[PDB]
């Protein structure tokens, strides 16, 4: 009945996702927004993706913790995710935190709330993360294991393991060591190039993990972070188990490699972004069988004009999405998000244009990310010039520029931000 | 403007959608004409039911009587949103005048004061409130709203000739000898379907006609003219309500009859000054929307970029390279590499094969497009294998496709 | 989980239910009231939902705009791009015959293209005209374990009553050796003569090979087109069809009560029915929060209760009393009453089911009776007390049991303008 | 028509209601229960519905979790790209509304209509609306006259229709002119020129902040302040009877509030199907009438009994029960309040007090009849109104878990 233990199990579930993240080496990306709530994929938010998977796992009971900026954030979760039926033992709860002086402090703050679930397992998840994962076979396995914590792990580069936990584990996947953010990270046994990392999700049998809580906030030397205090004690404890990420890692070709991005740098943020106008995207946005919704505007049909010497427009590998106008002009390897106005003469490659954003007529972006509701004027030219790039606006260490509607104004330019 | 809103709130809108748009051909075949898409993400009805919102007039009785489950299905998944404890509500009435009266029980327990009957299949802008006003300054039993119309056209609408302060005088359904207006003959003063009546007055008549006697229980060739013959009946020019951005420029309006005037008003969409504004935010055109990838443009097989003249792409939508002009594409559809897509209207789920040139057609849902097929080209092989209007305008559908022996499985 | 996920439920909703005689003139069976504020068909509706079952295809036939009003009201909450939808899908009457109507398995088959295009893997097969709460999940399981094709959900039921089921045989691996639809002598239980082994018109089916089934079914000039007369006596010839017992998939709080299933067939098994939730201990449990039933919910006032003319308290004894009503002062015994009743001063009101919107002039006397949704009793009425005089005026059963209308208060010469 | 279509309604709903002592512990005054299946800010939400006015702002910022949560499961049901929605704006009155100002300017709407949302009362805001244009007035404040005795509390105001003078609060209020008994008072009722009230917040913010104690001055001196009637706006079944309009402050306040819908003849009309007030609706079963353990029947007096309840026997007289309040057997409630998932034991008596969300009262337990006992364990006002709380019966040693 491993079908029955399969439903039975997101049912007496609750997943709590993590949307506090300041994301901060976004840089000015997140200034006015919780990483979270950030845009991608032409149309959506990143934390669309923690919840989607939570419906398409069976998991229909969620708690969403911010305490960053979050104006956008809930204005997102009232517009898109508020179609549920409450009395249905179905809900998307969302639990402000207070910034006290970690992760695992936002969740101690909501136990009254969170003991009033009633649940027996509860599903600690990451809202700044993009992914496809069924939570509900995560969870098959963490009973299976008879663990009382399991955590989700993944390989990645020795050379990018120094940002997550990184952990060493048994014949059966139980932890036997395990080190937060290490400057020097563990390499795996069977091979050096890689690190055993946590990828931030979490299964708990839910009784032991408010005893964990409690003592947790009664421990004065802890910094009340699920990652640097809660793991390595349960490690130490021997009660923590191991998830392999392709057992419950959701794609249509099965040959492919787990996708899984953080989304930590601008030239992350940008790549991920621009994967999915490549031809064969990393990440498959296509799948009807794990869909991913968000927020469903009314927008009109994509618009493709003639420019003002009636001359047609091309496009190379670009996502164009709904409510845009394109005066002809040159689209290449570029993201556009919803109701974007591109002019007459414009020439875009490799560049990442956020909602509303109005193009003005003859301009060049080159590899660059302009963010919201940006008035560019007239013959601007961004992305050639890598000092003067620098001078206006935000240039990255790869050479990704961002530009925000306080830089354009700073520079003179009116913007209706 | 205070007699304006409590107008709307005293007012029930009942929308005929049984229409079966026979010359659109296998257009109407498996859908009712009020379900036919429209400008890329729409239906046609999604126009009166938004004139209705946008109007103030939040209870709405939809008759349903042809094709019924797209159009049913259509309503459930975007015209479903309704707090029906605030007095709004989009009511299904399966089931012209005969199909009112079949619901009258459930009309009569509405208590509206005012009834606004509505056709399904017709794509406009109308402010809905200032004709009801118009309605109740004249004193009407029954107001008409009305448009001069070109003569050789009038045959196919209801004619009037009226007062000196816009009364009935006279009135002929389908005249195959339209009257000219006096003051002007180029063009005859016609009917738009579109009609406000006192609720009373209404539930009368129809009882009235139900009862005797050899009547066609239709509303323009049976209770117009007995209205008109009592006195009672009034016209409300259309320029009053219309809504439009530009002022100056001429009333729109659409019954979108035959393939050609279909073609044409989807393509009008896509040209640079569309005479339809669907960028209005004032005035929006809501519809079912569903959760579509952005519009995708991918390089050709050879690597080569895509070209776009003066065409919409809807999400969803995956064009490899190729040439796209004056077109419209509904949602998910896709055309593969070397295609040449000119004054083309696809239908939702297309796929078109490599190596195609598609001129001046429609595409029904979901065909699948050979490679390499040429159509607008040949006139007589064009005739041969699909339905080709006297205007040159193809229509191209699934079933031709499969006679024609490329399967669409 | 992924056994529910690649389900598919449809739920026939076409039920004439003549029966309950002018209860079902103006309304179909499923769409009648239950339970002081429910449909029948929120039961079938809400289990689909409990089960993890959420895309349904809700097939409809007889007088179908109060049960269509009531699903686009209630049931139009989803987001169909995440793969969940109640659907409604019409059915025309087609006769196979002069007077020989296609049946249950008709509505299904002239509906084929849409459901094929769901693209599920296992349809399960409801009669949304029935009262009860089960866990399909539980019975897909079964069906799976089984091995079988076709999985009828079974109880034992009395055999003075079995005459209106299919009535079966089993196997000790479960599977249907026999079966008879609608016997007028019941074959007997083999351990209980008492019992007849019943079919619940509840099925669960290999998508694909119901498809065939179906399709020839259609094409099968000798077929009424019945899943019960024609479609399970061919897969039980055929030794595909399996029994599923009720109490395994059958939700209820107390497990040591019997297994709650209703068909509300007649008049009295319905008047009966509702006032079961007004007893004590009723045996249907709708207070369980882990098996809500949900419905279309109106934003009600609270149940008012003043005092009559003469300032008087009110009494109730173990009565239901919906939102929106109004009682003034008057006796209330072992009766439901539905939303917005209207109850006036010195009433006596006495195993009675008042439906919605029910307006009691004062000084009435209601016994053992079912008012119809919106009746206006005039004052002084007494209803339930001659026997004679009830059966002149209304309905009155074989138990004695009455129906009144407001078409048969309108032929009394009482108006009913509200 | 096109009045209310380019107007949006900010409710400031983040009042502590600290005169209702331990009733707003753990809730804002917004979130109180009222009406049996209501909370307070259901009216001014319902208000702006049926008012034509689709696009809300509610700031929230006292204790904002039960008020959130019932905007998420009651009011979020609009289809935003129809230009409606209900938005929350976490953040003295004014400040809250500067915080949040970025927000609502991309609202772009022209006028906006600033509401308190912990008051009870029934208003068509389109007819201010109306009322506010024609009398070409930047700043449109609702009035009404209130007994000069209790005019201390409000902001109290003199007009020609436009206004003259304003004080807010005064300790000292003027009377009326033509009628020493009362004091013309605002109701926190405003409409504002959007753009104007966007210049009036910027300036407010640079000044070294409530709408009463500031603005309201400031813009009387500008003389760009107009006062609207309340009688030509509020909504009411009898013509002839006067305005309704609750401020709900204190205890025995709240208390009489919830009890005048139990009366024969309701001074507040929950049966308008015309100006319906809409909550969130769960799928309660039907009220429950059960004999007692004795077999007996139960009465009923002037009552209201809320979905999910389930009382056995019993007698219920002017009193308002909430949702899924259990009465076991052998009770007697008398002028009592009970909030929802009250559980009141066997052989109880409550007479004249407020019972709080989730109390177990124990079997026995009697309250209303001993003054000194009642002030002892509970809290008693100065009327004699006693309200109880779990916190207060956990410390007696009666047990609320449950
Ligand atoms: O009785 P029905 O078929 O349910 O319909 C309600 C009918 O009753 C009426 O109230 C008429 O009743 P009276 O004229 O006898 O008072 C109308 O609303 C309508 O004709």
């Amino acid at each position: 009945d491993h079908l029955m233990l399969a439903r039975q199990l997101p049912l007496k579930s609750v997943a709590l996702i993590l949307a506090g993240g300041r994301g901060t080496r976004l840089k000015d990306l997140t200034n006015k927004r919780a990483k979270p709530a950030v845009h991608f994929g032409g149309k959506f938010r990143i934390i669309d993706f923690a919840l989607s998977n939570c419906i398409n796992s069976g998991i229909r009971r969620m708690g969403v913790i911010t305490q960053y900026q979050s104006h956008t954030l809930v204005q997102h979760i009232q517009r898109g995710w508020s179609f549920f039926n409450e009395e249905m033992n179905e809900f998307v709860d969302l639990l402000p935190a207070q910034q006290r002086m970690g992760t695992a402090d936002a969740v101690t703050q909501n136990l009254d709330i969170i003991r009033r679930y009633k649940a027996e397992y509860v599903v600690i998840l990451a809202g700044d993360h993009i992914y496809k994962q069924d939570y509900s076979r995560m969870l098959i396995d963490h009973v299976e294991k008879g663990a009382r914590c399991t955590v989700a792990c993944m390989p990645v580069p020795i050379e990018e393991a120094s940002a997550f936990g990184v952990m060493a584990v048994d014949e059966n996947d139980k932890i036997i060591e395990f080190v937060e953010k290490p400057a020097n990270p563990p390499s795996m046994p069977n091979d050096p190039s890689k690190s055993l990392a946590s990828m931030g999700i979490y299964v708990f049998d839910a009784d032991y993990l408010y005893e964990l809580l409690e003592e947790d906030d009664r421990d004065e030397n802890s910094s009340h972070d699920f990652g640097k205090d809660l793991i390595p004690k349960i490690t130490e404890a021997g009660l923590a188990y191991a998830h392999p990420f392709p057992l419950s890692c959701v794609q249509s070709d099965p040959d492919a490699e787990p996708y899984w991005r953080d989304v930590g740098t601008l030239e992350a943020y940008w790549k991920a972004n621009l994967d999915l106008a490549s031809v064969v995207p990393e990440l498959d946005m296509y799948d009807r069988n794990w869909p991913i919704r968000t927020y469903n505007e009314s927008l009109p049909p994509a618009k493709f004009v003639q420019d003002r010497s009636g001359s047609h427009g091309m496009t190379l590998n670009s996502l164009v999405s709904g409510g845009c106008v394109i005066s002809g002009s040159v689209v290449v390897q570029s993201v556009l998000f919803s109701r974007v106005r591109v002019n007459s003469f414009c020439n875009i490659d490799s560049a990442v244009l956020l909602p509303e954003v109005w193009v003005g007529r003859s301009c060049r972006l080159r590899r660059c990310v302009i963010d919201r509701a940006c008035v560019i004027p007239e013959g601007m030219v961004i992305g050639e010039n890598a000092e003067e790039d620098a001078r206006r606006f935000y240039r990255s260490e790869e050479g990704i520029v961002l530009v925000t509607r306080e830089m354009l104004r700073k520079l003179g330019h009116k913007q209706e931000r």
